Order: structure tokens, then sequence, then C-alpha cells
DNA sequence: GGGTCGGTGCCTTA
């Protein structure tokens, strides 16, 4: 029968839509979700999400449910619907009352075919009821990795959505997503109640996006010195905390940049201009947390930096997937210091051990792989996410810049030497002053001139020592204790390296 | 030389 369904569907994709054709793999979801079967939709690549679900909606006969995670993508996503003339509506708290009465009755009367909600308006058990009197079409799940990124601990409604499924089980379910790997997948499967769905998968490949890592020296100048360079082209620069992004803002509206902060602190109105000015081009550059993301429809950002390392490799994809949308070059640039991660992973010890503390900590621990690896990042990232490949991209910065490695066992040696000179005490800003001798109190008052480690290492820069100690930190020669104020603590495989024994081979540090 | 570093959003009708 299948045939007649995807006609039906063809006929919706040019009437209401005005495209021709279907592109690979969209008439295949289609046809699944039209004939009763369950979909889990991954398409990092291929700008024809929505045609999945909306298409089937406009299909079948009743209505269908949509579950998003923001009031502003519903808004967008119906005011794009019904600009085609298609009778969809929402439901949140900024309607009055008589307004959402209008959109329920419109929904028991069947004028409306796409409802867009959010989970806990339609998770309470009350409206749930009202739902087994309607016609209920399909149900299909928006930007589904929210269930498992949130349904755990911040919005825990999202994993309440598989009470639904189970409520209605002969009413097919979509998840759609642009970013998962395998943990998520399954996590959305078992969390959202999908029976043997279609999984389809489509390529992680971007092409036109440049991955680019620097090692964090001195950041707010590296930082100034990247932005200067990008000479006005639009961007998006992420931090962590809000009191950060809006310091960095400040810095650079201290030069002139377009330049502004974006965090969940700031009242909404304030994020919608914004977002607004960034999108219509009369901002350059939004310094943001995490709460710049969904939803935001600019074809044209140039670069998206990191400030702060993300907590996993699917923040880090969908993060930088925001830049070069239109296919045109776009690079994404890292600022890596692994104190950073240290500091990543003790917010994970700060919460409860169990299996998802398990698999928090394993994601992170992959996303200081992709930081540390010293091979091509684009492999990195295809593979984690279970698409193979061995071929190196020649569009990163591995590929770009490969890494050059020297003979570092003189300059371990000396760095190995004064860090036991201090008989553990010392920090990595304290220790790095005595390998360039320099002048100050603590070298006398205590009196660390009388080492013949003080002045020996001046022959080399700041950055290329610094540098080393990080490098045997993640080599496990070094530890940093930071229960003793981040002193630099010896370790047992520090013995071999001060008696020349082993061989070493160190790599130079990425800069510009 | 400076994070002393968390951060994401629905929903309120006793
Ligand atoms: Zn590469």
């Amino acid at each position: 029968e299948v045939y007649s369904q995807e006609t039906l569907a063809k006929q919706v994709l040019q009437e209401t839509f005005g495209y021709q054709q279907f592109r690979p793999g969209q008439a295949t979801i289609i046809d699944a979700v039209l004939e009763g079967r369950d979909c889990l939709v991954v398409m990092p690549t291929g700008g024809g999400k929505s045609l999945c679900y909306q298409i089937p909606a406009l299909v079948k006969t009743g209505l269908t449910i949509v579950v998003s995670p923001l009031i502003s993508l519903m808004k967008d996503q119906v005011d794009q619907l019904l600009a085609n003339g298609v009778a969809a509506a929402c439901l949140n708290s900024t309607q009055s009352r008589e307004e959402q009465q209008a959109v329920l009755a419109g929904c028991r009367t069947g004028q409306v075919r796409l409802l867009y909600i959010a989970p806990e308006r339609l998770m309470m058990d009350n409206f749930i009821d009202t739902l087994g009197y309607w016609d209920l079409a399909m149900v299909a799940v928006d930007e589904a990795h929210c269930i498992s990124q949130w349904g755990h601990d911040f919005r825990p409604e999202y994993a309440a959505l598989g009470q639904l499924r189970a409520r209605f089980p002969a009413v097919p379910f979509m998840a759609l997503t642009a970013t998962a790997d395998d943990t998520t997948r399954r996590d959305i499967v078992r969390l959202l109640g999908l029976d043997d769905p279609l999984i389809e998968i489509s390529s992680f490949d971007r092409p036109n996006i440049r991955y680019m890592l620097m090692e964090k020296f001195k950041p707010l100048d590296q930082l100034m010195r990247y932005v200067q360079e990008q000479r006005g082209k639009s961007g998006i620069i992420y931090c962590n905390s809000r009191a950060k992004v809006e310091d960095t803002a400040a810095r650079l509206q201290s030069r002139g940049i377009s330049a502004a902060a974006y965090h969940a602190g700031l009242e909404h109105e304030v994020r919608a201009s914004v977002q607004e000015k960034f999108q219509r081009d009369d901002l350059q550059i939004v310094v943001a947390t995490v709460a710049f993301g969904m939803g935001i429809n600019k074809p044209n950002v140039r670069f998206v930096v990191h400030f702060d390392i993300p907590r996993n490799i699917e923040s880090y994809y969908q993060e930088t997937g925001r830049a070069g949308r239109d296919g045109l070059p776009a690079e994404a640039m890292l600022f890596y210091d692994p104190a950073d991660m240290a500091w990543l992973r003790r917010c994970l010890e700060e919460k409860a051990p169990g299996p998802l503390q398990d698999i928090e900590r394993h994601k992170l621990n992959a996303m200081g792989a992709f930081a540390e690896a010293q091979t091509c990042r684009r492999l990195v990232l295809l593979n984690y996410f279970g698409e193979g490949r061995q071929a190196p991209c020649g569009n990163c910065d591995i590929c770009l810049d490969p890494p050059r490695r020297y003979d570092g066992l003189v300059d371990a040696q000396k760095a190995l030497s004064a860090i036991a000179r201090v008989e553990q005490r010392f920090g990595m800003g304290y220790v790095v002053e005595v390998l360039r001798g320099a002048n100050n109190q603590r070298i006398r008052e205590l009196g660390h001139d009388k080492l013949k480690v003080y002045g020996i290492g001046r022959d080399q820069s700041q950055e290329h020592w610094v540098s080393v100690i990080r490098q045997l930190i993640h080599l496990g020669v070094v530890t940093q204790n930071i229960a003793q104020h981040s002193a630099l603590q010896l370790t047992e495989a520090a013995r071999p390296f001060l008696r020349g024994e082993a061989p070493l081979m160190l790599a130079v540090p990425r800069v510009a």
C-alpha cells in the first residue's frame, strides 16, 4: 500500500510547502510513520527535520501533538506553519485563559491539526484526561535529546512522556533531534517507550566548518586577538558562568566591538532584543551561556568560540553546529585549559554516585580526549557519533598544523627537578617563577635562590614551560593536588625521568 | 596573569 501513502505525502510537500521532491531518507521516515511505526530521527545535516513530522501530521486524519522545549520555538514553528496556511496552534503560560480555551476548543473540534506544547503542561494528570476525548493522530517530540539531557534533573517531565506513550499505544510516536550519540539514542527509546522504532541517522559531517583548538595561556589576550582578527563577521562566544559572559562582553565593548552578553539572568525581553539584533545583523558578537542555544535561526554565523570547554561532545557539536549554516567557511575555536576539565570533574563528583554519574563522567572524559587528541579532530567527532571514517579531513587544526614533537628529557628534568625543590608545596604559578629565576621576595624570604634550579630555564619563554608541566600532569608524572592550594606534587612515575633512563617526547604548544 | 567558575525552562487557577 506504501505507494499510496507516499503520493498523498508528495502532494502535501508540493501544495502546502512548495517543494518539488523528497530528499533521500525523507520518504522512508514519512512512509514508516504513516503506516503506524514509531521513529527516532537523528538529522544533524539535512535541514528537513520539521517536514518529517509535519507532513505525516497533515496526511493523517486527527490531531498531532508536538512536544517542544521552548516557548519561542513553539511560536516560531507555529508562525511558519500558519504562513503556509496550516492550522497550527500552541499552548503556553503567556496566553490568556480565553486564548487557551479557544485553542482547546479547536483541538476538540479538529480545526487544529498540530498543537505545540511543553511537557510540563501536557503531563498534567487532568490535561491527559481531556486528551482521550480528542482524535489524536500522532505525537512528535522535537529536540528529543532534551528527554535525556534534561529528563534526569533539570526538567523531569521530559522523562514522563513515556506515560503518555503507554496511555495511547495505537498512536505512533516520533522523536526527532539534531545531535545524539548512541547513549542518548537508547535513552530516548527507553524513556519515551518507542516500540521497535525505525532509527534513521544522517551524516554528522559539516565540511565547511573548521574545527580549531588553541591552548589557553593568556586567555583574555588570546580571545581579544582572535576576535580582532575576525574583522567584524558574526560570531558567538560561549562561557560557563553568567559572571564571565558579562565581564568579557564589557571588555570587548571597551574596544568598540559590537558585543552583548546573553544569559538566563537577564529579563526575557532583553533576551529577545539581543537575539533579534544579532539575527538581523545589527549585533556582531553574542557572549553567552548555554542559554543561547535552540531556535537561533541565523545562516551566517562565521565563528563559534568556546572560551570554556563544554561538558560533553554532544553539547560542543550542537553549539559549534550553529556556525556556517549557509554552507560557507566557518570556524570553531576552543580555548583549552586542562584546569577547566578538572573543574568540570569536581562538579561531577559533587553529585550522587551511580549509573547517571558514570555516564556523565564518560561523556566528560571523551570531551577531554577530543581536546587532547593528536589526530584529526573531525575523525574523533564522526567516530564518537558512530559514523566510521579513517581519512583525515584536511580542514581541522591537527590536519592543517600537524603536531611536532621534541626531546623533552632535558626540559622535563629541569622542571621535574625544580618541583621537588619546594617539597611539594608550590602551585604552578610559583614553580614556573623559579625555573626562570625571576627576582621576587619569596624566592629569598623562603630562601629559594640557593638552589641551582633558580635561573636555570630562563632560556625559553613562559608559555613553553607551563606547557611542559601541563604535559607532565597529563602523563601522570605530576599531579595538581587542589586539596592543598593547587600545589604540584610528584607521583611515582616521576623517578626514571630525573635519572635520564626513560626517553621522553613532548609536543610544542598550540599558538597562533 | 587574573573565574575566586555553573548552567540550561516549563509551570503557578488552594
Ligand atoms: Zn582534520
